[PDB]
């Protein structure tokens, strides 16, 4: 996603944290002036201008392009060296949960987890390798040139003309999505990537013309918006498991 999609996933999630995860997220965020779950959500996309070294190391962590293999993930083939979103999200979840690490290490892992749960729910981050997740599919959208990747990351969301305060309650108004019965941080990333890939491959998502407009928006923007809500609910369920699961009896 672009920055608004990432923030909206975080804002949906933030309100769904259990008290244990609420306290721990807030404690990690408090170590960085002005940080909120929403404000850190775009951070991993900004690393060219914030941390170039980490930016180079983590560029491939935003994607897993499995569509040519019918959306059936295989880590050795699709994720050599762990360099894809499935394995990155698993590892960063482990790091985030490791209370023996420094607050700085765990806050960095939180930034990645918040961002990557968003990206792994973006269909065009789990699509074809050969066209760079739809980036090479250039099209006219209304009167403007774009590409299929950008259309899904931000172009359709932008048609609402809403800031986050207007968009958030619209996402919250949707019918509740069906989640996994319990979060498994090591297994769910593959499930989510495969589901996102199947959307990339659904009828008409790749359009039959290179001039699209309101008919495309009206059919597919609801699906993009459903994926934001789903991503936010899944992010809260994951943070509740990773940061909200300690067996505690102190008053
Ligand atoms: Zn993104
Ligand atoms: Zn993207
Ligand atoms: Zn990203």
């Amino acid at each position: 996603w672009g920055a608004q999609g990432h923030r909206l996933v975080a804002e949906v999630a933030d309100a769904r944290l259990n008290p244990t995860a609420r306290a721990e997220v807030d404690r990690l965020l408090a170590t960085e002036p002005d940080a909120t779950l929403a404000s850190i959500a775009p951070w991993a996309d900004q690393l060219r201008a914030k941390d170039p070294g980490l930016g180079r190391r983590s560029a491939g962590w935003h994607y897993v392009n499995i569509a040519e293999d019918n959306c059936h993930y295989e880590a050795p083939k699709h994720c050599r060296n762990g360099n894809c979103i499935v394995e990155a999200l698993k590892a960063q979840s482990t790091i985030l949960g490791d209370r023996s690490l420094t607050d700085g290490e765990r806050l960095q892992a939180l930034k990645f987890v918040v961002h990557l749960v968003g990206d792994i729910h973006q269909p065009m981050h789990a699509g074809y390798a050969h066209d760079k997740g739809g980036n090479d599919f250039q099209l006219q959208f209304g009167n403007r040139g774009t590409n299929l990747h950008s259309l899904w990351d931000s172009g359709m969301l932008n048609t609402r003309k809403l800031d986050d305060a207007g968009y958030l309650p619209l996402l919250q108004s949707q019918r509740a999505p069906k989640l996994a019965r319990q979060s498994n941080p090591q297994r769910d990333p593959q499930t989510w990537a495969e589901a996102s890939c199947r959307i990339s491959m659904q009828a008409g998502v790749y359009p039959a013309t290179r001039k699209i407009g309101d008919e495309y928006t009206e059919r597919y923007r609801p699906l993009a918006e459903a994926q934001l809500r789903l991503a936010g609910e899944n992010l809260a369920q994951l943070l509740n498991r990773v940061l909200g699961a300690r067996l505690e009896h102190h008053h």
